């Protein structure tokens, strides 16, 4: 078995180990991270409440820009908070392709412009 | 706005296959119909049917070691689990990506693997290819 692709990132200073899935229309992070970062009253409360995607989940809102720091390098990041979500931060295939991102693995990094940053090894869960 | 999926297409036994590229996925998969439609069945060790490794409901048909799969004009052995009925005909997983040193690159929007990038099929081309 594979280590799945996280990398490092803070959040306001605030480090996430951020799961890369090129399979999710969405970049989502849960609100126990989103506490922590510190972007709870950021939120845009468009999907609160009556989330009409029928599942227990509730949709806290939608940060609509936040800055992220992949090793240096800070970029405008967009994502949808929600509750029950199991993993800090996902980077989905909306910011993969905004930012134009290179999921490498040969390299085993994730390329943003001439910004590498390794993926994190199997003993970091 | 909601953004194309990531689909390559390629070829296993001269039939043609669109693969769904997933960095997400632990385990690559194909539906039971496109191994019947490839000839893979008498490939499929059934071994290990019934097993879950993954986080859904997981039940397959078995697992298919080796088959020749010719992606980006190269042969490239590719391993995946079976599973009847599956949405999606294959799903290139994470195990994949990383056993053929795979990059998936969304600048060019194109899958490299050696000296050569399959172009990320345009979403007008997706519900018709079988």
């Amino acid at each position: 078995k594979v280590t799945m692709l996280y990398v490092p990132c803070t959040i306001n200073q605030v480090l996430v180990k951020a799961f890369v899935d090129s399979g999710a229309q969405n970049s989502i992070m849960n609100k126990r991270t989103a506490e922590r970062c510190g972007l709870m009253r950021l939120v845009d409360v468009r999907m609160r409440g009556v989330a009409v995607g029928v599942g227990r989940q509730e949709i806290c809102g939608r940060i609509h820009m936040t800055p992220v720091n992949l090793a240096g390098m800070y970029i405008p990041f967009a994502f949808y908070v929600i509750e029950d979500q199991a993993m800090d931060l996902i980077i989905g295939l909306d910011q993969l392709k905004r930012h134009q991102m290179m999921i490498d693995l040969k390299h085993n990094c994730l390329t943003i412009d001439n910004i590498n940053v390794p993926f994190l090894p199997e003993n970091d869960l």
